[PDB]
């Protein structure tokens, strides 16, 4: 439960114009799981959820209810 921004000099296109590799991670942004994580839901959740919802955290956090089972071995 954690972020920060900051720097600003003509950025746009990408966030690094320099690095032909597919963005890593999927297009869950790691920063969602997190949305998720002070929410008060398991990050592995908050992947499934991003997962099905795909960062949308409003989605995610009914995802989690519409779906979801109890622990996780």
């Amino acid at each position: 439960g954690s972020s920060g921004s900051s720097g600003l000099l003509s950025h746009m296109d990408d966030p690094d114009i320099d690095a032909p590799i597919s963005h890593q991670t999927s297009d869950i942004d790691q920063s969602s799981v997190d949305t998720l994580l002070s929410f008060g839901f398991a990050e592995d959740v908050a992947r499934k959820a991003l997962k099905a919802s795909g960062g949308d955290i409003e989605k995610a956090t009914d995802w989690v209810f519409n779906n979801s089972g109890p622990s996780s071995g």
